[PDB]
């Protein structure tokens, strides 16, 4: 009985499994196997009856490492066969390791556990339960681990990864264990739209920044995988346009100049060399390169896995359901996700909270605010364009990201209430500086708990808790848990027990959030969607955080270790993208849906 | 249920606990445990009021380390309380074990376990779950640990560790887990009297060998332990006849002039000091004795843990039953099992082996045997007191145990025909060589293989198995085990009849051979037969005697081989164990003799 991953459409996307015992009858377990546990110690004084009888009463309870309790789950663990396919090698390691299932195991101490195998194979022979033929062979056999996958994860791998990685994080290996069909809050159609969106996002940045040259180069291709709609492929032979690639299914590809002909080299994220003029200056034989085939399978070209990462978080603002989540490029590349565990700075996509919290004190839209030089015991709070527009409204002073604007309005609003306002939105107290700094998105935050911000402002006030389970059954059919999440709004669910507490004045969140609609009307065709977009010191983060009354998404993109993505690569020209395929693409036939 | 380990008289005297879990009703739980669960992680996405909901389905089974199973088992384990006695410390720190119950265990880490801890409990506090000053009292509380020992085996130690190291290297950790009760073959009377047997006989070597010192000098009291009657004390005055010492519940005690006269100072193996003549030539300040109380108490005595070991092993020669097993001076002194792990030579315990193999080929006690020099290719065997006393009956050259008689007597038996004998009764093939030495006792044997030996003379020829399992029967009563033995003589207690290994009529004059060596060579009784043994320099001292109903073996050394002494011999030695043991054991049993089946 695994743990069990489904989607709110109730489909099943991932399959973990924890503690295996399959039990055998005593009658079924091949003799060779009894005799390896019969010459695995020395000495039995419980040739030998006794020590065999014993044997019946543990032999589908001993714990073997891995989470393998009793012989057939060891033989399914490590070599994904049934205990009458097993060698004599393979009957004489599982043996050996009852004792200590950590020192002799074969995954952590390879040589240790050869070592007590070979023992025991000697000990077969010398007590004639083996010829000296089986046993020549047995010791000539290598480890030959086939040991199964059972974290079974290939639909939406983020979504099934989020389930086992956070169960494991709060109750450890146990929770595993449980065998319970746990029901997701993820939308599978908003899900495929959203690992769609950052997979064409990040090609699109990746792309423009031109080709970085071949992966590896004359190393053997087997030792490289296909993700991301991606094959490695070997180049084998190179002509004036076109050339000639070696797949892992052993067929030869031609990769033709249209295939190709985008490849400009990359020189750094701010330049890009010339055009292509022969396929020599892309490639060279023994080149390992990533292909993708059109549809009919009848073409191919030359793609680029992105260095650049990013991600999408897409939440219900009204319950803080989790429909939507993507934490990387693909899951392939590293289980990471950076929806939950990517903590970055978020520039101007903060300056809405800061900008809310003004409007909260008696401020509107309209109210003209200062745009002119400032100091803070010797700290001067420059703008972006080393300009001051002087008195503008509070609206043109967010639409243009004004730090000078956002440093004055921490002042008159304090730090504290902003703090506190900060943490209500999600943020952690710990990564809140408690300086001016703020005003202009220095604290690192995640995007979920960006995400749970923006809410506020599509609910109209509300603090909501993100979550990604509905439901939980075990496995004999009972509910075990029903999701009770605290709504913005109780008539909205009926288009519900827990009320969401307000963290905002009703009407500031209705003022944000035309600000922001006006902002995404001022820089798909819906007019029910606001947004702001975000950048960091030297374009080391692109944001886009943007909403519908019914949906909140939030778009990052950025290197993992930080390096600038080009003084071009605004929140509004890499993230943008992202949020408006997605945003457009989930939307598709909904009605307009506003705060 | 823990594993239960219980003696032929159906007397518990072992308790293993396993995987322990305590499920608890949520409304029982104090809310601040709870609190410091919802505390343990900056962020749940399952505030954070849904981890509360989900938590009431993992509580009960949460893996915590240390074979705990949710928080009523982690409060248990770890201070011996319920969760309703635990402190705010307590419960943030069980609450950080969930992650990594090992990285965070404070039984192993107990630096990143106050880390952790102390991390969640400044966490609560930010929460508003706990106010700062149960904030304050808590990071200042230390890590309090107050372990319950789940591992009872404080009846007869040797005997309950054989049952739990047996299972758990056979069929490891799991074996306990089972909850299943063990009816041994441990006679507990028989299993008393030998525990003080042993510690009776190496305590009398020990004391004639002299004072060997304080066993530790400024080292701290708390690192030593109480066993076999001996009291861990600290010198803390020295007078003229007297000492001044401080005792592990801090009471000062003094040992009077009576009480440590008998210390004359251990020179070497062979030599002994002048008798002290003042307290200050025994003990100093800052000494780590051992001390021993009266049976009431009135007064304490200066004692000596033997440097010396030593073993006892006692079976029945019809079935194999282990009846009494002590495989060191104290089992809370070494943990080792010298009975069942202690490899050593046997000397001249092997003699009526060999001896009785020739009487397979037609000799007689009686027959004549030539103890001359001899010379196989390069080596020449040597007579321990280098004397040759020439042609002699075979009973007297094994009386005497004539190392040249040995080696004539395998030469016209047989190398091999001997090696097979040896491995009949149990001896290793590895452990037997393809020499003329084996028949001076040079294979290393385990004392329980030596039993084993012997039991095929008590019985008349065959071959058993030594076993401790008598029944095993699960948690629920039912019978999941029984033992079907091979038994010497069936009509003497299905039913297996073992193998006949030797001649009735060699086993039955090999029998009387050491009837004689232990009714003329040296208890009212005479039903007994037994053989000493010595090792080149006196490494190993043995004593492999029996009667028709118990076989007993016993051993004395050091564990790493030096000289017992000139005069520490078989003897001497391992000769009064056996006796006392022997002597107690057998008192208000009939004669129990061999039987001939010609
Ligand atoms: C918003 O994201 C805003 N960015 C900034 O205030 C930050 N850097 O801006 C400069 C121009 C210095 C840059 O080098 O990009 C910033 C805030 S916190 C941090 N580490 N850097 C931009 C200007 N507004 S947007 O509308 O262009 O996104
Ligand atoms: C038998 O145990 C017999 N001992 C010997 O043959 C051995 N050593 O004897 C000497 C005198 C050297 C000794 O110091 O004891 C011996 C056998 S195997 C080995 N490594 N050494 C003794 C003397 N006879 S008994 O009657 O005491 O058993």
């Amino acid at each position: 009985k695994p743990l069990q991953v489904y989607t709110a459409d109730n489909q099943l996307i991932a399959e973990y499994g924890g503690k295996l015992s399959i039990p055998v009858e005593y009658k079924q377990i091949p003799p060779n196997f009894i005799h390896a546990f019969l010459a695995a110690e020395d000495s039995s004084f419980f040739q030998n009856l006794s020590k065999e009888d014993i044997l019946s009463l543990y032999v589908n309870k001993i714990f073997l490492g891995k989470n393998a309790y009793g012989i057939a789950a060891a033989a399914k663990i490590y070599y994904n066969k049934s205990i009458n396919e097993l060698s004599i090698a393979q009957m004489a390691m599982i043996a050996g390791l009852p004792k200590a299932p950590s020192k002799y195991n074969p995954v952590v101490n390879p040589e240790r556990a050869l070592e007590r195998r070979n023992w025991i194979l000697g000990r077969m022979l010398q007590l004639g339960y083996i010829s000296q033929a089986e046993y020549q062979k047995a010791v000539a056999e290598p480890i030959n681990l086939n040991m199964p996958n059972r974290d079974l994860n290939n639909i939406h791998p983020y979504a099934g990864e989020m389930v086992r990685s956070e169960l494991v994080k709060h109750f450890g290996e146990q929770a595993i264990d449980s065998g319970y069909k746990v029901y997701t809050t993820i939308n599978a159609k908003r899900q495929a739209i959203a690992e769609k969106a950052v997979q064409d996002g990040l090609e699109a940045y990746d792309r423009r920044h031109g080709w970085r040259g071949a992966e590896a180069h004359d190393k053997p291709l087997s030792e490289f995988r296909a993700y991301a709609n991606t094959y490695p492929a070997q180049v084998t032979k190179v002509n004036s346009s076109s050339f000639e690639a070696l797949m892992q299914d052993g067929s030869t590809v031609t990769v033709q100049w249209s295939g190709m002909s985008w490849a400009r080299p990359y020189r750094n994220a701010n330049s890009v060399g010339a055009a292509p003029s022969r396929a020599s200056q892309i490639v060279k034989v023994k080149d390992i390169v990533r292909l993708r085939p059109n549809e009919a399978k009848t073409a191919w070209s030359l793609v680029q896995v992105p260095k650049v990462q990013g991600q999408l978080i897409a939440i219900n603002p009204n319950d803080g359901s989790i429909e939507a989540i993507v934490g990387g490029y693909n899951f392939y590349q590293s289980k990471f996700n950076r929806a939950l565990q990517g903590w970055r700075q978020p520039g101007s996509t903060i300056k809405p909270f800061l900008y809310a919290l003004a409007l909260e004190r008696g401020m509107t839209p309209y109210s003209m605010v200062n745009d002119s030089p400032i100091t803070i015991g010797k700290w001067t709070p420059k703008n972006s364009d080393g300009r001051y527009l002087g008195m503008i409204p509070l609206r043109r002073a967010l639409y243009l990201s004004r730090n000078t604007v956002s440093v004055r309005l921490l002042q008159t609003v304090g730090i504290e209430r902003t703090r506190q306002l900060f943490m209500d939105f999600g943020l952690q107290e710990d990564q809140i500086p408690r300086n001016y700094t703020i005003a202009l998105g220095t604290p690192q935050v995640l995007p979920i708990q960006m995400a749970t911000g923006y809410a506020t402002f599509a609910n109209g006030g509300y603090r909501v808790q993100p979550h990604f389970i509905q439901r939980i059954e075990d496995a004999y059919g009972k509910v075990i848990y029903e999701a009770k999440p605290e709504y913005a709004c109780i008539p909205c669910i009926n288009a519900q027990y827990r009320q969401a507490q307000r963290i905002l004045k009703s009407s500031s969140a209705y003022d944000m959030a035309n600000i922001l609609r006006d902002v995404i009307e001022h820089g798909i065709g819906r007019s029910d969607l606001g947004g702001k977009t975000g950048t960091t010191n030297d374009a080391k983060d692109a944001w886009f955080a943007g909403f519908n009354g019914k949906l909140v998404t939030v778009t990052w993109v950025g290197f993992d270790q930080p390096t600038t993505l080009g003084r071009r690569e605004y929140g509004g020209i890499a993230a943008l993208p992202i949020w408006i395929n997605f945003m457009g693409q989930a939307l598709q036939g909904t009605p307009a849906a506003w705060v």
